[PDB]
Order: structure tokens, then sequence, then C-alpha cells
């Protein structure tokens, strides 16, 4: 099961790929998520994305497709992976194309969640994550148990400091414009699966689902 999660900032990538993974059994691989790992380590990785990541702009395709061929490289990916906010390019498909049939994992399906611009600045400015393990709230739409905690562990929740409203406007910006690319891409290979993300989360995963039960052994 070799997939691609897309969508625009927001979208609801993550809170889909974290059912995905318990359920099939995959990794998932987040670009935005790894290169927060590495500013978290502090390593040289770390330093070059945060310039681009602070302003909400794009960490340029040569140092992400990298990052990404090598993740892609490990035996976790042998019989099923999640990308997940990656490609986000038409560049970075074309490289991930090649890289998959070198490694003999080509993909199955893209799955674009589908979400208006104009909701994504109130899913993004209410957004709580777990300081601990990185999974995300909504002040409203998907609140913790108990405010400000999260559910498994008792971590503080935080606002990850792209989510400010300035530097949201800028990550919808810059996303919008390189999304018909990429799905044109997928559009013209076939792999491209859409799916309404303007539903309720269990809703949204209820369709993910009608399309990945006809995928896995
Ligand atoms: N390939 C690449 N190339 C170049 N640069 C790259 C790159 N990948 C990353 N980068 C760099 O890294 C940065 C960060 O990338 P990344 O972390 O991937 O950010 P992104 O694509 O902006 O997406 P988010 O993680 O913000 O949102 P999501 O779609 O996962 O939504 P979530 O599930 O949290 O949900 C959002 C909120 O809504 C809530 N919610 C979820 N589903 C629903 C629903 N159905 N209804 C109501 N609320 C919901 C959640 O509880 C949450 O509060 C980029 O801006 C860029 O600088
Ligand atoms: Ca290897
Ligand atoms: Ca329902
Ligand atoms: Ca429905
Ligand atoms: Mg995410
Ligand atoms: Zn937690």
């Amino acid at each position: 099961m070799n997939l691609v999660l897309m969508g625009l900032p927001g979208a609801g990538k993550g809170t889909q790929g974290e059912k995905i993974v318990e359920d099939y059994g995959i990794p998932h691989i987040s670009t935005g998520d790894m290169f927060r790992a590495a500013m978290k380590e502090e390593t040289p990785l770390g330093l070059e994305a945060k310039s681009y990541i602070d302003k909400g702009e794009l960490v340029p395709d040569e140092v992400t497709i990298g990052i990404v061929k090598e993740r892609l490289g490990k035996d976790d990916c042998e019989r099923g992976f999640l990308l997940d906010g990656f490609p986000r390019t038409v560049a970075q498909a074309e490289a991930l194309e090649e890289i998959l049939e070198e490694y003999g994992k080509p993909i199955d399906y893209v799955i674009n969640i589908e979400v208006r611009k104009d909701v994504l600045m109130e899913r993004l400015t209410g957004r709580r994550i777990c300081s601990v393990c990185g999974t995300t709230y909504h002040l409203v739409f998907n609140p913790p148990k108990t405010p400000g905690i999260c559910d498994k562990d008792g971590g503080e929740l935080y606002q990850r400091a792209d989510d400010n409203e300035e530097t949201v406007s800028k990550r919808l910006e810059v996303n919008m414009k390189q999304m018909q690319p990429l799905l044109d891409f997928y559009s013209e290979k076939g792999y491209l699966a859409n799916v309404n993300g303007e539903q309720d989360i269990e809703d949204v995963y209820a369709d993910v689902k009608d399309l990945l039960g006809g995928l896995k052994k």
C-alpha cells in the first residue's frame, strides 16, 4: 500500500494519516514532521529548512527530495508507506516517480483531501499540538478532554509557530499556487483520488477506508 496524502495547509493530512497508519500498518512519512524534528535536534538539515518554514515558504525542492529519497530507502517502507505533504510541487512529484521506479515501490494512489481555502485559517489558528507526541487537536472541532493537555500522555498543548495568522496566509498562498500543477500531474497518471475533507473527521476517514480496503493484502 504505497500512498501519498496531499491537501492544502490545515486540510487534515495528519489527522487522517494517524488513523491510516494505525489501521493499515504503514509508516507515516510527513516532510513537515521531519523538518520539525530536525529543527528540534538543531541539525544542519533543520537550520537550512527553518529559514523557509518560519516564513511559510516551501523548503527548496532539492533538499526536500533528498530527505524523502533516504527515508523511503528504509526497511519499514517495503510493504507500503504513507507520504504526507510530499510531493508538494510538480518537480517533487517527477523526482518521486523516478525514486520509486528505482526502489520498486510505485504509488498506488494519491489521496487529495479537498478543503476550501476559506475554511483553513480557522482550522490552523484553533489548532493545538501535543508537545510530547505531536498529535493535533482543535479548540472547537476536535478538543482535548482536559483543556490545554493531551489525552494520551498529559503533555502541554502548544501552537505551532507557523500557525499565526500572517504565516498561515503566506502558507495558503504559497501552497495554492503549487497545487494545481501537482493535481494535473497525478490526474494525468490516473492516481488521484479526491476525498471531501469538509466532513466530520470520521466521515472523511470512512471515505478514505472505502478506497484503502481495495488495496490491503
Ligand atoms: N514537500 C515539501 N516541500 C517543501 N516544503 C515543505 C514540504 N513539506 C513541508 N514543507 C515545509 O514544512 C512546513 C510545514 O509542512 P506541514 O507540517 O506538512 O504543514 P502543512 O501542509 O501546512 O499542513 P499542517 O500540518 O499544517 O496541516 P494538516 O493538513 O496535517 O492538518 P491537521 O491534520 O493538523 O488538521 C488541521 C487542524 O484542523 C483540525 N481538523 C482536522 N480534520 C478536520 C475536520 N474534518 N474538520 C474540522 N477540523 C479538522 C485538526 O484538529 C487541526 O487542528 C511547510 O509550510 C514548508 O515550509
Ligand atoms: Ca535501505
Ligand atoms: Ca457520519
Ligand atoms: Ca459523506
Ligand atoms: Mg501535518
Ligand atoms: Zn500527546
